[PDB]
Formats: C-alpha cells, sequence, structure tokens
C-alpha cells in the first residue's frame, strides 16, 4: 500500500482546500474499508473520511504548496497540530 497508519498528508475533499491530515488505524467499529482507500483524520476540525491515493499528498513533498495558512475554520489550528501534535 502507498500509505500506512501514522503517515502525514494533505487530504483533498471536494469543496475544501488540501487539508493537513493523517492516515489512522482502521477503527474496530468499522466494517472492512475498501482496498483502494484509507481512513483519514483531518487535524484542526478532527473530522474523518475515507479517501483514496489520488486525494492524498505526502506531507513532506507537499507542504511547500499546501502547508500555508487558510481562512477556513480550523485550518491554521490543523497546521499547528500536524507539526507539533500529530497524535
Amino acid at each position: 500500500h502507498a500509505f500506512k497508519p501514522g503517515d502525514l498528508v494533505f487530504a483533498k475533499m471536494k469543496g475544501y482546500p488540501h487539508w493537513p491530515a493523517r492516515i489512522d488505524d482502521i477503527a474496530d467499529g468499522a466494517v472492512k474499508p475498501p482496498p483502494n482507500k484509507y481512513p483519514i483524520f483531518f487535524f484542526g476540525t478532527h473530522e474523518t473520511a475515507f479517501l483514496g491515493p489520488k486525494d492524498l499528498f505526502p506531507y513532506d513533498k507537499s507542504k511547500d504548496k499546501y502547508g500555508k495558512p487558510n481562512k477556513r475554520k480550523g485550518f491554521n489550528e490543523g497546521l499547528w497540530e500536524i507539526q507539533n501534535n500529530p497524535h
């Protein structure tokens, strides 16, 4: 798999900017998560969704293009978390 639990990323959902996030472990409450897809935790807002690799940008490579402040609520908080408290 391209990603594993604990890897940091910018995750992209329709209607939102490329958002600081991480790959979580699969919840024990969930039913099997599809082959192509990952459980994402978004820093700042602390939402989850399932997303595929086309929407996941490794954090290191990508921080120059995406890791900059944003007006959307929770984003700058999220930036802080990904650097300083990624758990």
